[PDB]
């Protein structure tokens, strides 16, 4: 079963690096309802201790922030200059409905447009219909205000879903349903569920949250899409409906073969199909995470999406439920001896 | 003397980020034979304690991984899509003999080819003569398999050598011969010989291994070649036969003048000529290493090579022997008072 | 069965136009062991009379030479300038392992590199690690020395093989196995097996050897590959595993319909599938051969390969065995009345 109102709430929440209160508050409400202790790092990353165990520490990590824009400047004509926060697709920077969230938490709708030069779109502005600097000031808008795509979460035919911020609200969704499923479970590992701050602008909350937790093993949840959307050939290992992705490599991390092989054997036991994927361009917080302290065995997993870093992505509900199932099964098998065996280089 | 069978074993070993077992086992055999304690970081970096001393901690660091490719995908026709691991030269991605190592450690030879567009070569595929997907599966080949240049180590005239992975197997070679020479020596410093994991893909095993060791001083061993191979002019400071290189700067590190001055005085005492070099394009272990904790006085040194990040590099045996001699002499002189003198900013 | 040691010997032999002694000696050893008469043309082409017959003269022709390079010049720095011999692929002229054979028959390994400008790669140099002119002289290297790809012959999965010079060492291989099989056979034709000199540089040994033999009919054995390697569509008629190629046309020859029809009927009788192919870009022995004297009915056949004129090609052993079988069957059926029928224009 999908909780579509939770997925709607997370998708529609407006949260960028350093202003993630809308996502944080959802997570905090879930933890408080289940009487779970919440800790924070210096950046505001949410650290939820699932349980108490003398077994190995496992961190399951998602990012709270989405790609968007930030108010930079207001012109005398009431044009709102913005800069991108994260890698917003160049093709998603022209004539796009957006909304601006002010310090008083008011939301003002607008149309974003930019100048195109070849590949690149820069000099972006948001139009709220204002004719003066003062009209914008009156709406409560200020430099630093977050700007996000103006997308309503929607259900698609055949149990697929569409909305903004699936990178990485799908994984925030998974953190919550893991918490709901496993809050009273007897587990062989101590599990920390981490929603890290500010991933889209680099590798920020990932680093600090990992240090605060100090896991023995880490699972980073992120998503990705194939550039050629309707190419269902053997080269596309990011096809929605074909099961969770197991990321073998990205620019920041090459997954450890022992951990990869173990997860594959668990997925095969429980009947979850896996897509083994490699990122040619992208980075995840997998990179910063594994390089913490003296090194953490880490891999990246997640459901595939179509499109990404734009007004809307598409995901398949079965993929999401299967990731939930695989994560739970992995957690239930992560014994001290298992994690020792997966880190023995002799 | 040169141990050519050792250099052959190291050069011909196939080891990329996260799959360095072929090099690690060679290192482990050397340490065991000399009854030396071996530790690991979380990434599998090999940490060899040479001795016990109350003097300063000295780390000598080389990397285990080589540039290569990784199996990404297998088409219905039996084409094996691969992605580069590390910066493989663009001119080394077309019609190159390679071999793939499977999870069962079988080695399947193949021909790599890529699609050239201008400077760039991408969409790389390996051909093993297969006609179907299932033929490749039957050979044991899977996504994630390491792919390396199919190069046999060879002796050249006038005591020079040619083979793959000289970056950084020449430096792994140096770690071993230092271990063989100094295993029973009385030394003013506690020496750690570190073969770090995953350097070609970033600041990876270097960072974590340095933290595990916490040295007072670090020498990072790496190699480089001059782009204009037969220009023996004054601007080429990477000429084979002209002595070990002392790297004054690279993208990731500017060596401390106090440390470089000291090394220069030791080399002049023992009659080892040095080439002072600056990297305009490249980075090293050096960058990650010196930024560890509150900062480690660090420099980069090593034998020059011709060519690099391709099927074969060329090195001069005299250069290698002189580096070995300079490393031993530095270690014998690294007293507590020396390393305090070289770190005094007052 | 395949004689892999023979194919290895032929593939690994280093032989270019005017220096084909390594292949010629292999051929001479086979003929002597079977007490067969060997003649030469003025270029050194090897002419083997299989038998004595009053029937029509049949020539079966392969070429001895491979594409490679030739030492042109040695600089004061010990760089060895080379020029290509034959059409070496442009994508096979950069960072390629090679070896140089001197007049004393020593083999010095090296790395070839070239200067790319657009499509073209020129100003090729070989590096043997030398630092001076005199170092190269001391190694025995001189202008005129042959330079070949440094490729070891290798077995691939599913009974396929990989090595250099498959163009045209696969066909030299076929000459030898035909000689071994048919040395004592009673035949309706007088068969001449010809390994011609210097094909890669023009219409060279083909022309002169044909004149020395004056055949009534000629089969020229050569190989080709399809530019788009993994396109197994209907337009690729050079797929390994799909049977020997019958060349309907190339730049230098349009095969006689009467001859191609006959061969097609023989192949269908014995169950050998054929791929009918047309060269849009290439020429062969076929062109020079058919224009000899008052004209010789001639066609080109051979096993397909993948890749060509580079460090390594791939071939399918079944294709090679089927060509051997088709050649033997053609020879056994080539009666005086057959070859008169196939040349009657009235
Ligand atoms: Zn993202
Ligand atoms: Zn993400
Ligand atoms: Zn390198
Ligand atoms: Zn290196
Ligand atoms: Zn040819
Ligand atoms: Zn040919």
């Amino acid at each position: 079963a999908m909780d579509l109102s939770l997925l709607k709430a997370l998708s529609e929440a407006d949260a960028i690096a350093s202003s993630e209160q809308e996502v944080r508050q959802i997570l905090l409400e879930e933890a408080a309802r289940l009487q779970k202790e919440v800790r924070f790092d210096g950046l505001g990353s949410v650290l939820i201790r699932l349980n108490e165990s003398t077994g190995p520490k496992v961190m399951i990590c998602a990012h709270m922030d989405e790609v968007g824009f930030m108010v930079r400047s207001i012109s005398r004509e009431g044009a709102i200059d913005v800069l991108p926060v994260g890698n917003v697709r160049m093709a998603a920077r022209q004539l796009q409905p957006v909304r601006i969230t002010t310090r008083e938490e008011c939301k003002i709708p607008g149309l974003l447009d930019g100048d195109r030069q070849g590949n690149d779109v820069s000099a972006m502005r948001v139009d709220i219909g204002a004719r003066t600097y003062d009209e914008v000031m009156q709406a409560g808008i200020r430099p630093g205000d977050r700007v996000t795509f103006d997308t309503t979460f929607q259900v698609l035919p055949h149990q697929r879903v569409m909305g903004k911020a699936f990178d990485d609200r799908l994984s925030c969704y998974l953190l919550v349903t893991l918490l709901r499923e496993l809050h009273d479970a007897e587990l062989p590992a101590e599990v920390w569920l981490v929603a890290s701050s500010s991933e889209e602008v680099g590798l920020r909350g990932g680093q600090t949250a990992t240090r605060a937790v100090s896991p023995d093993v880490a699972i980073v949840l992120d998503t990705a899409c194939w550039a050629k959307n309707f190419d269902y050939g053997a080269a596309n290992h990011r096809q929605i409906g074909n099961g969770p992705m197991l990321v073998l490599s990205d620019k920041s991390l090459i997954a450890p073969p022992k951990l990869t092989a173990w997860i594959e054997t668990v997925a095969a036991e429980i009947g979850v199909p896996l897509q083994a994927d490699m990122f040619s361009n992208g980075g995840t917080d997998g990179g910063a995470v594994h390089l913490t302290g003296t090194g953490v065995p880490t891999l990246v997993m997640g459901p595939a999406t179509r499109h990404g870093h734009c007004a809307a992505s598409i995901a398949d509900c079965r993929d999401i439920l299967q990731m939930e199932q695989l994560l739970s099964a992995l957690i239930q098998r992560l014994t001290r001896e298992t994690v020792v065996q997966l880190t023995d280089f002799r």
